[PDB]
């Protein structure tokens, strides 16, 4: 028998001429993007064939085999409904409803501390999905660049644990939420910052990455890493934000000096330069779409879902998801872990990097923040999502009442 | 095409007439115990048949026995259970057991002479999967008191009966942070897993009846969770708990002061109730079933009864994660990443959601009040298997995944 | 000496009329009922029988009366007392009184409907100087409970009997600070200081260990009597019952103190709570308490009797801790602006000491947000505005401030 | 009367030799270099130029010299000074000095090489009474940096120039409590009090706003000069450089203060830090600082010059906060046992005030666990053991305590 022919017979649906657009529509509905890096060979071959074939454009069983041979494994999984979310079309319908519902939540205040963060409209609201299989969906303003800000903190932590290991990184930074208040103290009882998700801790993590090269190269090292995570979709940098970050960052300077005082950095740190590096990393840009891929990498045990690259060690992914759970959302972390139960990280731009382990990554973005510094619409959507689907870290996969389970069906 | 006869062929392995012994040994190896409540009909029918003579079973006789329970027996035999190769897995649990056995550190709680009576050499581990597959090693049939292990169970009951929204009017939902205080910033105890919080939870259950009936209500509930296995009560522990519980009295009075209990609570009675609930007895085996119920979305795995609402199970697992192990909670959630609850008797109620429940018991506690061997075992377990809450199900590194075959 | 005083009081003319001597004596601030004046007054009473007539003293007859108490009478008349112009001073106290009277703010403790019984309009101020000069204005003879005002008194007793070193094994010596009066124990597992509930409860357990609560109470009461020069010291059983029937916080403290092994070996903690509640229910009037305060002002000698009541060690320690921990959450503010050893109580009492000058008791039931008598606190501020009494005022160069110790 | 004093000093009219008058004068505790004695000593210098074989003042010649300063000289000689047996008293200071000398424990601050340069054997004690009577023992003329001793002085200046109300908009008035300056700010987002680094830094930003750091420093120096009656005040640039090179903690505080908008509008925060570091690097000797302390003891009048230097408002506020916040983590213990307004510095200095009696400066580089001079702390304890100087001692009834104001 033949896998290619088996798929041909599936897609054929009654002829030996599967029209090209018909194959494309079938492929798109699996949630896969036509532009999937893992589908390049197949799409190149169809483009070629559309050039050489007599106008018409209907593949022979033989011609179809010619196109899909290269990528047959992945195409089969997609078509034979084997993906983590089999009925992806229905699911995106749900994401859209959740999107529209959160859209109505107009409260919140746009971060005003930079006239840059201030530049964005409060009406921007975007949601991007990327599953662990590379199935994609977006709604709203998902192609508008914005800064990660604190969303970057778990990513740089992952990089540090990836390169240095858990044991070394946690010599410098604790592993638990502060509890004590919001961001009040810099250090816990051991004279370390409480965890990697707090400013003090992020600043220390920053000082562990790529020690002994200049900030230009350090930045490149992190950016290349971020590129892998996003499957080479948009990752940029706002110098505007960077300038404003350093011009107004008195609190961070205070933290830096105190960290110096208490000998919190690795031997021979340049403590003013680390702050500069810190400010840069917070000024890196994403769109909803590219960040959702980053989240999906974390969802996928450190493999970028749309490229198949191993990006982070599973040790780094686990540690990062652990600390995103418990420390991810500033003062709301406890409440959030309790009600939503998802590893998530917020940013002052209005971003929420969200992971549903073994299912998907997401990025929600709406500039208006709540009292505690979390995107209003983002937080509303996170609640709704977990209301709707049995995704919450301590939900049951067998008994979950009136919840929908998107991994079931097909 | 015959559901029963199909399984008969499978068990038969050719030679017509599956011997009794051989069917029993095949059944036991799926991890099921012959005393499974869901296997009652089948085992009753085998007992009947084992009276009618003084041998083997026809495809007709086998069908006679297994017809009643064919669904469950098929799943077991067609290796469909959460852990397919359960025989291999128990081998691993045994290794983990022996390894933790060698950890002789720790101090037995001597604050009550009842707790001080126990030997530091006791060490037991019981497994119950969400499918009712069981395994034990060491001293798993020795009764001991839940103590603080009871806190999540009573909380589940409260949320089950009253709902999340009401219960959390009285008790917070997050870990405290500092070791010391009774109340958080909102004048509620920080969460249900702390003494102050447990005491308040206690005052929400079965309001408006006496302590005798309240206790019965909790017992009935505990019975469902354990699939009617051993649940007892140590009056000895209870007396010592009340005679020496100055701290708890202090908490009670402060809770009274700050008007923390529901309208017109008798706070000294609630303390009495509290002391009783901490003095309830389990064995490793029975408690592992309770844990398995929590693992199983509130359905008792060995009976199939709906015991707790999924809301109560989620909330309880959430708070066990983050507040379960006193001062070690943060470290534990980080390294082990399993909902767990410890008790001063040396108990550790452990849940791996969607896989199994466990109870580990060794009386010697570490500096922070957690069973030495229990804590060592929990670490080992997660070292070995991809069970940690944020492990990846697809890419995990030279970790074993017991759900795969 | 008697003759010298005779000539002084004489004012030349006839014989000194008896009422004239009485008016002169009263104006020195002394009360005719001074215990240290007993002999003199008895003799004048006798004489005003035994020679019934015009009722004027011979130089010889005056000598007959005053010989017994000539020392004290001389000091009073030769303007040698701590406040020489006492008549003028009381005029000032009256102005300060009236000014504080106009402060109508504050809420009366309702937590016992026994405490709730008092009118918010009650307001009294009593002065007793280190020399026994007295003055009162407003409702100074109305009995009220010390409540927390008793805490320094019992502490003094404990340090008096046991010494500083032993007592401070059980109780700390500094203000709490820690987000107000929330925790029971400091970092050493002791209550922060004797002025806090937790600390007072522990102090209570150090006094007269090994006798029953009836006798313990008597022991403290006899002590309190000496301090007040045997003026009114009473007990409100009503308050006591309400104190025990609603004191959940104190019970919480008791149990925690038990837990943490904070009491002396073999304490009955529930009995100590009972004792505690009793001591808080002891009654004073403004006048009698002002004498107690004056004893503290006077290095432990009761000013109106001359009895040695407390060791100087106990008086110093108590004044030290009244300075810094005396007024609950307001202690810091109070020490800064008023700079007086003071202790407040939920009845509306403020036991006030100006070391080396006088003791005072101010009472107005309405309390401010922090639990201090509104009018009491207002008066304390005014007093220190007016006179250079603040602990760190200068005795040489002060402002437009009046200095009542100067002529 | 000059003639009156001549007879007093005469011992027996025979013409009173020069050295004999000088010896008599020195014994009152006054130094011949007293600024208030300039006229007298100038006249004696003139007269001692005329003859060449001794001098032996006439009655009219003595009158010629002393007439200018007769008031002050009389008070000194007619034993009217605050301590009127000063010879005996200095004997006691010497004993206290020798006793504290034997306390060899403690660690010299090595955080700056300048502080590390000092010998642990240095130990000096200087007394200046509110009347200008002086005494010294040990290494009292060796310059050292005030460091934190400067904090109350700058605060006084700020309150002197701006008033209490304004200054306390920026800085709190109570001790930190939480522990030893772990937090920067209290609940109101102000540093807890002027004695903490955070608070001192803010106080620094209030003085002489709107001029450059050169002039600001000059302004403070001029003020310091007045306080010390123009005795030694200097500056260690070495210390200053080390202070700024290694003061990461202070920078941390600076940035946090900036963040929380704690400075007056349009402060240059990095410059205020620079100013701060300078002020901590100002040099004194035991002797000159003891005069500064005496000014605080004397309601803001420099005892050796009679100049009004600080308003009594500033002096009271400063003494208040020295009481309660003066000695870092030991403040509470110190206030309790010693009961004197005092301020320590990491150089080993302890600026000490006994209000209405005297100022002192003790210096020994070795610090205890909490950052206070070992010998300094030991001496303060001894001093209060010996004399009834403790803030809550009684002036009439004290123990086997000596009272140097009596005679
Ligand atoms: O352990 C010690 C000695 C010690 C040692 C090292 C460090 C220390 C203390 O610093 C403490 C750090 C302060 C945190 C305040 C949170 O900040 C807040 C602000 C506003 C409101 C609140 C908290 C909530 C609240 O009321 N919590 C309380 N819940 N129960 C209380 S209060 C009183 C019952 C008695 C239980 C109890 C508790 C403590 C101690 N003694 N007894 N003392
Ligand atoms: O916000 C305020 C006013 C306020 C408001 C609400 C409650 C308050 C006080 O009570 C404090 C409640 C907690 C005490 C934890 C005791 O338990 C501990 C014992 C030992 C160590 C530690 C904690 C950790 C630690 O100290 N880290 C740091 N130590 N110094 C730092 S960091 C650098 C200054 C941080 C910047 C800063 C400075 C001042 C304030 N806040 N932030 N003050």
């Amino acid at each position: 028998p033949s896998l290619e022919d088996l798929l041909f017979y599936t897609i054929a649906e009654g002829q030996e001429k599967i029209p090209v657009h018909k194959f494309i529509t079938a492929l798109k509905s699996t949630g896969l993007r036509t532009s999937d890096p893992r589908l390049k060979e197949c799409m190149d071959m169809l483009r070629l064939t559309l050039q050489t074939t007599s106008d018409g454009v209907m593949l022979d069983k033989d011609l179809f085999k010619k196109c899909v041979q290269s990528n047959i494994v992945l195409l089969t999984q997609a078509f034979r409904r084997k993906f983590v979310i089999p009925d992806f079309m229905s699911f995106t319908s749900h994401i859209d409803e959740l999107y529209e519902s959160a859209k109505k939540q107009s409260g919140g205040k746009v971060a005003d501390y930079i006239p840059q963060l201030a530049k964005f409209s409060p009406d921007l609201w975007g949601v991007s999905v990327c599953t662990v299989d590379g199935q994609r969906h977006s709604t709203g303003d998902t192609k508008v660049p914005f800064c990660l800000q604190s969303c970057v903190k778990p990513l740089k932590y992952a990089i540090a644990v990836n390169d240095l290991g858990t044991e070394y990184v946690h010599r410098y930074v604790g592993k638990e939420p502060s509890g004590l208040r919001f961001n009040k103290l810099f250090l816990n009882e051991d004279d370390k910052p409480h965890n990697p998700m707090v400013n003090a801790g992020a600043i220390v993590v920053t000082s562990l990455i790529k020690q002994g090269v200049n900030n230009a190269e350090k930045f490149d090292y992190v950016m290349q890493f971020l590129n892998k995570m996003a499957g080479n979709e948009y990752v940029g940098f706002s110098n505007a934000t960077f300038q404003s970050e350093r011009e107004s960052g008195d609190r961070n300077f205070a933290i830096g000096y105190y960290l110096k005082e208490k000998k919190c950095f690795p031997e021979g740190t340049d403590m003013v330069g680390i702050l500069d590096f810190y400010f840069q990393l917070c000024s890196i840009e994403v769109t909803c779409e590219s960040a959702s891929v980053m989240a999906a990498t974390l969802a996928n045990g450190g493999f970028c879902p749309i490229t198949g690259e191993r990006v982070l060690s599973p040790e780094a992914v686990r540690n990062t998801l652990s600390l995103m759970h418990s420390c991810g959302m500033y003062d709301f972390s406890g409440q959030f872990a309790f009600h939503v139960g998802l590893p998530a990280k917020s940013g002052v731009a209005g971003g929420i990097l969200l992971v549903v382990p073994n299912v998907m990554g997401m990025m929600c973005w709406s500039p208006p923040l709540d009292k505690m510094g979390n995107s209003v619409k983002g937080i509303h959507f996170c609640h709704d999502l977990v209301s709707l689907c049995n995704f919450h870290n301590y939900d049951n996969l067998r008994h979950f009442a009136k919840k929908l389970d998107p991994r079931r069906e097909g």
